[PDB]
This record gives C-alpha cells, sequence and structure tokens, in this order.
C-alpha cells in the first residue's frame, strides 16, 4: 500500500483490528522507509487508543489527549482530522507527507470531507500515497456487515420520547445498552425516563465527548445514551445496540440560512457503525440490535459537504489549483470548486470566526464574505424579525460588548448556532464580544 501514487481503502469489518493490530504494522513499515507520515484519528478519544496501540513507537503526538512530549526525531506526526484541516488554513507551514493514513475515514463532519478531498487530489497528482480505514467506505450500502460473533438483528419500535407503556423489552434487560438517540434534546427526554424508571444513565454528545465518555470505564452503567459520535471508534463493553435509526440533518434553505431537519433516516454507513459497536467479543455470542427504521442516503444535500468545499476552496495546494473533493462524495454537492474562494483578509477573518469564534463553517463564511472583521459583533442584532433566537418561548437577550441589553437577532441564522442550551450559551458570549 506505501507505493506513491496509490489511495488504498482498508474495508476491514468493524472489530477486524484496524487499529490495534493493522495500523502499527503500517507504521513500522512507513518508519522502516523513511515516509513522512500523518496518522488521523477522528477523535482525541481515538487519538489516545493510538497511543496505546503505538506505544514505544517514535511518533509525534500533536495532539492535548496525550501526555508524550516529543523528542524532535520522529517522522510520524498523530493529529485529529479538524487539527489537520486547521494547520493547512492556517498559516503555519504543514510538511509534505509521503503517506497519508486517516483512521475512521467515513466522518462526515465538514473538516474530515475535506482532508480526504485534500488527500485524495495530492494522491492523484502522484504527489503522495494514502489509506482510508474504516469498515463502511463512501457508497456502502451494507447496514448488516460482518462481526467478531454472531448478532440478534431485531427491527421494532424505538420510542423516541418519555414512555408510560409498551416498551417493556428496553428496562426488562439486565445488560448494557448502548442507545443512539437522533439529538441531544431527544437524548435528554429518554435518559430522564430511564433515570426515573432506576436506571443509570451517561449522556455523551460532540461537545461532551471527552469528559463524558470517561465514566463508562470510570463507573458501572445501564445505558449509554448518545448521538452519532460514538459511530467513530467509541467502544463499549455492552451487550445491546438500540438505534432510532435517525438523525438531525443540517440544510442550507435558499443560501441564506441553515436548518435543522429531521429527524431522519441515517445512511447505511452509519447504520452499519452503530449496529458495529456490539458482536465485538468472539466468546460473548448473542449481542442485540434493536433498529426502529429504514437507511436512506441522506448525505445528498447535507450542509457539510458544502461547508468542506468553503474550507477546500481557502487551503493552498499550488498556485491557482483548489483540492477536488474525494470523487466517492464529490457528487453530494452541488458545488463550484473555487466559488468559495476568499481574499486574503476575508480568508484570515474565516479561519478566526472557525477556530476561535466556534461558529459554523456556513456562518463563518457568510460573516467573512460580507467584509466583517472578527471582533466586529454588530450582525448578531440587525437580522430581521423571524431571524430572532429564542430562548424558554421568550426573544433571547445579550448585553453587547457597549453595555446595552439587545434581543439576539443574527443577519443570518443557522440552526446549529442555537441547537441546545449549550451551543445557544456559547453563541450569546460570541454576540457579547467574550471571544
Ligand atoms: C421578536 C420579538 O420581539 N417577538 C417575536 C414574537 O415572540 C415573542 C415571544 C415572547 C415575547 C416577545 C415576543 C415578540
Amino acid at each position: 500500500m506505501l507505493k506513491k501514487k496509490q489511495l488504498t481503502v482498508l474495508d476491514l469489518h468493524p472489530g477486524a483490528g484496524k487499529t490495534r493490530r493493522v495500523l502499527p504494522e503500517i507504521v513500522r513499515e512507513a518508519i522502516k522507509k523513511r515516509l513522512r507520515t500523518v496518522i488521523l484519528a477522528p477523535t482525541r478519544v481515538v487519538a489516545a487508543e493510538m497511543e496505546e496501540a503505538l506505544r514505544g513507537l517514535p511518533v509525534r503526538y500533536m495532539t492535548t489527549a496525550v501526555n508524550v512530549t516529543h523528542s524532535g526525531t520522529e517522522i510520524v506526526d498523530l493529529m485529529c482530522h479538524a487539527t489537520f484541516t486547521s494547520r493547512l488554513l492556517q498559516p503555519i507551514r504543514v510538511p509534505n507527507y509521503n503517506l497519508n493514513i486517516m483512521d475512521e475515514a467515513h466522518f462526515t463532519d465538514p473538516s474530515s470531507i475535506a482532508a480526504r478531498g485534500y488527500i485524495s487530489t495530492r494522491v492523484e497528482m502522484g504527489e503522495a500515497a494514502a489509506i482510508f480505514m474504516t469498515a463502511t467506505p463512501p457508497g456502502t450500502r451494507d447496514a448488516f456487515p460482518d462481526s467478531n460473533s454472531p448478532i440478534m438483528d431485531t427491527e421494532v419500535e424505538v420510542p423516541e420520547r418519555a414512555w408510560s407503556s409498551g416498551f417493556d423489552w428496553v428496562t426488562d434487560h439486565s445488560g448494557k445498552t448502548v442507545w443512539f438517540v437522533p439529538s441531544v434534546r431527544n437524548g435528554n427526554e429518554i435518559a430522564a425516563c430511564l433515570t426515573k424508571a432506576g436506571k443509570r444513565v451517561i449522556q455523551l454528545s460532540r461537545k461532551t465527548f471527552e469528559t463524558e465518555f470517561q465514566k463508562t470505564k470510570n463507573q458501572e452503567w445501564d445505558f449509554v445514551i448518545t448521538t452519532d459520535i460514538s459511530e467513530m471508534g467509541a467502544n463499549f463493553k455492552a451487550d445491546r445496540v438500540i438505534d432510532s435509526r435517525r438523525c438531525l440533518k443540517p440544510v442550507i434553505l435558499d443560501g441564506e440560512r441553515v436548518i435543522l431537519a429531521g429527524p431522519m433516516p441515517v445512511t447505511h454507513a452509519s447504520a452499519a457503525q452503530r449496529r458495529g459497536r456490539i458482536g465485538r467479543n468472539p466468546n460473548k455470542p448473542g449481542d442485540e440490535y434493536m433498529y426502529g427504521g429504514g437507511c436512506a442516503e441522506t448525505d445528498e444535500g447535507h450542509a457539510h459537504w458544502l461547508e468542506a468545499r468553503m474550507l477546500l476552496d481557502n487551503i493552498y495546494l499550488q498556485d491557482g489549483l483548489i483540492a477536488s473533493l474525494y470523487r466517492p462524495e464529490a457528487d453530494k454537492v452541488a458545488a463550484i470548486e473555487g466559488e468559495f474562494k476568499l481574499r486574503t483578509e476575508q480568508r484570515k477573518t474565516f479561519v478566526e470566526l472557525m477556530k476561535r469564534g466556534d461558529l459554523p463553517v456556513w456562518l463563518a463564511y457568510q460573516v467573512a464574505s460580507a467584509g466583517i472583521t472578527y471582533t466586529d459583533r454588530r450582525w448578531c442584532f440587525d437580522g430581521t424579525t423571524n431571524n430572532t433566537i429564542m430562548e424558554d418561548s421568550v426573544p433571547a437577550e445579550v448585553w453587547t460588548k457597549y453595555g446595552e441589553k439587545r434581543v439576539l437577532k443574527p443577519r443570518w441564522m443557522d440552526a446549529r448556532v442555537c441547537s441546545d442550551h449549550a451551543a445557544l450559551k456559547s453563541f450569546k458570549e460570541f454576540a457579547a464580544g467574550k471571544r
């Protein structure tokens, strides 16, 4: 696989040893061959698992998830997908890696899609080799792949709200269950129901992932309520997966606003990854997978592919050239390569709005392309009446940096900035000039 001008897809089934067995072998071969190598992890939890599998090998950990300082003699670097993309966007110089390994190469976050596009274009150019590791490569129509031990697959009605009766099978279970809900707000309702009935529940989401995941190993639990984030290498020692088979989809309407559409069906890749959390121990056959809906290719028209084009258009590759998306996912968006390329100053504002402001890609592009500077927050208050953000059925209020109380009413509306309490609280601080 390590020969230049080649992109290999390591599509071994979930639990086949891609990270703990195959990855150190590739690293050993790249070090032997003097290949400047990058290892891309989806999340910080996977980076810490990779450190345990690669312990002893000379790897540079460019992540705060691993307590090891580099000696300066390493030729292999390990970082998250978002860190790779962020450094490509920032004026910091990134070496030209001869070998590019991306683990969980099915991750659909905008920075993951852009990293795949950038890496695959360098391979198409003949400048590098690449390995994409995933049980479900882009384009998979198999939600029921192979496992380490047999799994009982059961199509059933899965509750998406609190219940008084009709789901005896959910609570009448002595083992541990990992339940995939379509949203944080939906998971909070089911968790409160399970808690009320005497269960121990840990809730996992994108913003709380690192801190809460530790609790699954730290203490006994009955249920884990999680969003689609646990599809990226997160491992549990459970005997059942309850899968609603639903997810939220960010959609850009008329190129003017972003809504969270759905809950709607997950893709076959997500369904296989969610099912893949169980059936991992050959000594424990009979793990259960309860699914409550079918699959659909709901990645078509998803804002993440447009946001990935926004990122790729602003990453330098060679003179005027611009990286294309990885071919099996280049049709998920109707975008012209280069149409989001910003001028030097607006591009710097675009990067600061994402890195420091923590705004979604789409919202960061609207602000930067309008010629607004990072610290100018007037746009958070001068949108139309129907762009008013609501908190507890009443318009949200913030004190501006000028000491004046104003209704939060952005010029551009992105549902992601107020999808939950933590998101809205972070957007209030942004609109107040606090970061
Ligand atoms: C934008 C705005 O001021 N409003 C929109 C309508 O919703 C409400 C709800 C509660 C208090 C006040 C309002 C009025």
